[PDB]
């Protein structure tokens, strides 16, 4: 079912979301719907709290060589937390919880996370470019936190001004 993505600026944003302790079929239905609405508004990455589930798992769907995605090449990330961090780029980025504004944001350049799967099972992945920053951000929004809490002086301006 799709489920209703929750926009800048409410406060439901900026919660704090829990570690996943079950992973059951009411887990895997959350997984589900996510992916069927980050998908139906075309988005690339989905985090919990965008569909105002406070728990610590995200999605990560990219587009491959044809352009188009691949469901089988979809990463649901759950309880994840960085074992290394290394390098720093900027890099423009988007988001589903803040449509229509784009903005270039610092990003470690290469991470290393470690969570679980749907299944409970634990599992490490290395990453760098698009989906080492698709990474950071869903991160980030576990945490309560948006891209464009992280604008540059500069840029926050530029943001308050498309507003
Ligand atoms: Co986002």
């Amino acid at each position: 079912a799709l489920l209703e993505i929750i926009h800048y600026p409410s406060k439901i944003l900026r919660t704090i979301s829990k570690e996943v302790v079950s992973f059951d079929a009411k887990l895997h239905q959350q997984l589900d719907d996510m992916y069927e609405t980050m998908i139906a508004s075309e988005g690339i990455g989905l985090a919990a709290i965008q569909v105002g589930l406070p728990l610590r798992m995200l999605i990560i769907n990219l587009p491959q060589e044809d352009g188009v995605q691949h469901k089988e090449d979809c990463l649901e990330i759950i309880n994840p937390k960085f074992i290394e961090t290394g390098g720093s780029m900027m890099y423009k980025e988007g988001c589903l919880s803040v449509p229509g504004f784009y903005e270039e944001v610092e990003r470690f350049e290469k991470v290393k996370i470690e969570y679980q799967n749907r299944f409970a099972e634990v599992k490490v992945l290395e990453a760098s470019e698009l989906l080492a920053v698709a990474i950071q951000h869903e991160i980030d929004h576990l945490n309560g936190v948006l891209f464009v809490d992280k604008l540059s002086i500069l840029k926050r301006k530029k943001f308050e001004k498309e507003l």
